[PDB]
């Protein structure tokens, strides 16, 4: 159908819940691109998919890589309609411990997908909504882009930086009329988080003792987080879809108004260290 | 002398200044180890130093080019006292023009430079001030890791990504006696942007018409806000001795309180529309 949507890391959570959220619509208006980075695991798509009753052709899949631009230029050449309505970059990695048990690897990694690969999608697919002077573009955020979270230094600075580089491109593209949002997300029922680390073995041996049981005690609190705040990715997808409706998009949406006040207390004292205080005493004690 | 402080970048700007200033107190307190990517690059350093009247031995010179690790630990082997007191992460990139005119490599650097870099200082310097229960960490800050540019989209990535990995950080860090702070910059007269490019042939090359426009827009208005808002790196490095002196040093300092009711456009309308509205406004027309 007529709004082409292309939907970056849909093997799971957030894009697989939202390429079927958006191929199922009532409306049956929106022709999906799901992208992963190895079709292979296309699996959990479609079963989602026919569980959902999506007409033939409503949905696509692609092998996108974010991390080789010959990958997103070869999937952006097999858009058959010659063009994007609704470019969502969703892939995302996690990367969890102590700051100096992280490898050089590790942290590049977490650099080229969540960043330099949402700036390669950007560069390949920016030119063409400008020339056309429409295009919607939606980015999966984080409250871990909005407020930093200890053991998640380098994730946190990947998420904030989601965040310089959204806002910075709204800024000139009002005028092309074309729109960019965020959709920020707190924890997600999606695996995201089970693979986001493990191995206490291999840690104790790169951190001191100290920071080592920092680090069980921000384990053990996580694990409440996420059971008292997790939301189901189909919630969440129905926020980008709030947001692919709105004439007139606003840079951020939020999926729970749950953290807000946490959020304020960043501002509300610029020295920021109120949150830093209160951050802490909610994960240590 | 007995405070030992080890800065980065300080062939010239903030780092200069701030070795200079710290090496030439009244108190003479401090023992300067100013680092440089390249020592050739030293005269002017030692210029304004000689002009400040540094005593023998406040101030010594080493080669730190925060791109190699095996830098960055020679450089801590250095250290006689076999301490740090204060640690300063000052040194810094710019990357300015159309998202899509931006290759590979100067991205990469940017992020490099810029975010991996700081981890590098961090993870080879952080874990003997945990062990002896004290240290202060100064990262130089920019009004553009609080607040999106037009036209510095990877630059903002990369100075929001130090915000991030900061703050996560310092809530981990209260309870080993260690402070963390940024200090953040407008403007600041550095030559840093006459580094930050030119070649409009090139540029146009890799851009539309329009987005070129705007681009000459963005440039003829920046030229203004430098001349209306740098400060002078002298009045920076006052800052950074206000915040190495607080026995309770806060997360955020800031240099000028000038881009202050901007930034709280960004939370006082938390959709963040107003700010986009209003900094598309101040730059365009
Ligand atoms: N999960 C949470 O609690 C949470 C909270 C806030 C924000 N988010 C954000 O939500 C987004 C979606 O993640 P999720 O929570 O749904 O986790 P997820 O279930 O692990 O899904 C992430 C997807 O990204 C894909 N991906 C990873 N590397 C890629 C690459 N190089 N190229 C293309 N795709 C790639 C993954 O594919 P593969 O499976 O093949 O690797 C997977 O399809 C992320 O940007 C993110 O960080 C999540
Ligand atoms: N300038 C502004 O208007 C402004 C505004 C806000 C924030 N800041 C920030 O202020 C900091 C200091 O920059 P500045 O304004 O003083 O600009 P600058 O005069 O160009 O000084 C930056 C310093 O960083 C050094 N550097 C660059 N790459 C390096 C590397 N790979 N390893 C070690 N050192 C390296 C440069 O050395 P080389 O000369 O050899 O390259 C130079 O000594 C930066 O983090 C920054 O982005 C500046
Ligand atoms: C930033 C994340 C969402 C917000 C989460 C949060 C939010 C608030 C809080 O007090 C603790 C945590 C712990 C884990 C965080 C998460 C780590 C992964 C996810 O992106
Ligand atoms: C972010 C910077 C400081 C703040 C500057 C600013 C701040 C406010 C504003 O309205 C325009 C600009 C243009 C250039 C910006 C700068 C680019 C380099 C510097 O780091």
């Amino acid at each position: 159908a007529r709004t082409v949507v292309l939907i970056t890391g849909c093997s799971s959570g957030i894009g697989l819940h939202l390429a079927v959220r958006l191929a199922s619509d009532p409306s049956q208006s929106f022709k999906v691109y799901a992208t992963l980075r190895d079709l292979k695991t296309q699996g959990r798509l479609w079963e989602a998919a026919r569980a959902l009753a999506c007409p033939p052709g409503s949905l696509e899949t692609l092998q996108l890589d974010v991390r080789d631009s010959k990958s997103v230029a070869a999937a952006r050449e097999r858009v058959t309609e010659g063009r994007v309505d609704v470019l969502v970059c969703n892939a995302g990695l996690g990367l969890l411990g102590p700051l100096e048990a992280l490898g050089e690897d590790a942290v590049a990694s977490v650099l080229d997908v969540n960043v330099v690969g949402t700036v390669r999608m950007l560069q390949a697919f920016l030119p063409d909504m400008k020339r056309r002077g429409s295009g919607r573009v939606l980015v999966t955020g984080s409250v871990g882009g909005l407020m930093g979270l200890p053991f998640n230094d380098v994730y946190c600075a990947s998420k904030f930086a989601l965040e310089g580089l959204c806002e910075s491109l709204a800024v000139l593209l009002l005028p092309f009329g074309v729109h960019l949002s965020l959709i920020e997300c707190g924890p997600v029922h999606t695996a995201f988080m089970e693979k986001v680390l493990g191995s206490p073995e291999e840690v104790l041996d790169r951190t001191d003792i100290h920071t080592f049981h920092r680090f069980y005690q921000y384990l053990a609190h996580s694990k409440q987080v996420f059971r008292e705040a997790a939301q189901n990715p189909e919630e969440v997808a129905e926020v980008f879809l709030t947001a692919l409706r709105a004439p007139k998009p606003t840079l951020r949406y939020f999926t729970t108004e749950r953290f807000l006040p946490l959020l304020r207390m960043r501002l509300d004292d610029p020295s920021g260290s109120n949150y830093v205080t209160a951050m802490h005493r909610e994960v240590f004690g």
